[PDB]
DNA sequence: AACAGC
DNA sequence: AACAGC
């Protein structure tokens, strides 16, 4: 479906362009599921984890330099926490980091499936993937992320176990 | 002060025909609305408030409460080889201290919600042994805080530890461990 | 009105 | 006193 090049369409369009350079493009997500949520997309594009070599090593340090730079310039004075990564099995085309602020208080964070989304190992860090492509030379993913999805809600600051979203949002208050 | 329906035990503890024993100093009731094979309920002929009222002058009398669910698991139970828990809930919603004693299998249509596994596989079910070692070292009962969100936490398994997603599909697991 | 978009 | 039946 056409709804899968979202983001090769919104990164192209200079009005969601909170960032550019030769390299990398940054957009605000358009259903962003915390205060502050930024997808780091490169011109050239790259289709999945799987096909991610050395050759994209540079690339990807850069992407997560980038996303730092986007959290000092756009939300600086915040306290709050960010965290960088990517979904190990993404529904947007073009492999893209998510750049995401840990309150997690957004109406756009409905479901199951989006908390876990970030709040799982299926949230593979950047860090991590950056460091298995110096190495290893690939990014290795484990199996039964499907399964992360669907595992009850827990929360990422306490570790407690919520019955549903929305007693989890207030639970969020707390922290 | 809660209505007339709060005092149902004390008329079912009185009526001979629903007493499954009985002595000088407590009776046992089977669980109107049993939730397992096999759920009693131990009640004091001289009846206790609630667990914030209990002394140390109730401690025999606990022991002796917990000594009969004993005996009435073993002379009623005793073919089944089944496993028991003994306890009191944390916040009763009947008037009258009273110990449940329940077996494991928690098979029984009467158990219908998540108010009712939480009940009995949480905190808010305190063991009969632990409430007579703090009556014993202690003198009084001390019940934690948080207990009415303890309620609401996901259904899980008393045997696997599985998380399970809503009743009808918790009742289907716990087949495995019969 | 219908529909491909390289 | 509980409790259908109105
Ligand atoms: N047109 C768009 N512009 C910006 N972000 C988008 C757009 N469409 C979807 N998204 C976001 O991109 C992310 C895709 O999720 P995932 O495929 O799991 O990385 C979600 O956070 C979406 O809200
Ligand atoms: N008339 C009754 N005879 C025997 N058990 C009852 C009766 N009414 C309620 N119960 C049980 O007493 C318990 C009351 O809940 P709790 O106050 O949490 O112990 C539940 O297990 C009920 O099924
Ligand atoms: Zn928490
Ligand atoms: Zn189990």
């Amino acid at each position: 479906g056409h709804w899968s090049q979202g983001l090769k369409i919104s990164m192209q369009d200079p009005k969601m362009q909170v960032y550019k350079d030769e390299q990398v493009v940054v957009i605000k997500d358009k259903y962003p599921k915390a205060r502050y949520h930024w997808l780091v997309l490169p011109w050239t594009s790259i289709s999945s984890l799987k096909a991610v070599a050395r050759e994209h090593l540079e690339l990807l340090k850069h992407m997560h330099t980038v996303g730092e730079k986007v959290i000092v310039d756009f939300a600086g004075s915040s306290k709050l926490r960010f965290r960088l990564g990517y979904h190990a099995i993404p529904s947007m085309s073009h492999v893209h980091l998510h750049v995401i602020s840990q309150d997690f208080d957004s109406p756009c964070l409905k479901n199951k499936k989006h908390w876990n989304s970030f709040n799982t190992e299926y949230f593979l860090e950047s860090q991590a993937v950056i460091e298995m492509v110096q190495e290893a030379g690939r990014v290795t993913v484990r199996d039964g992320m499907p399964e992360l999805l669907k595992l009850p809600l827990r929360c990422h600051e306490c570790q407690q176990l919520l019955p549903s979203i929305p007693q989890l949002k207030e639970h969020l208050r707390k922290h």
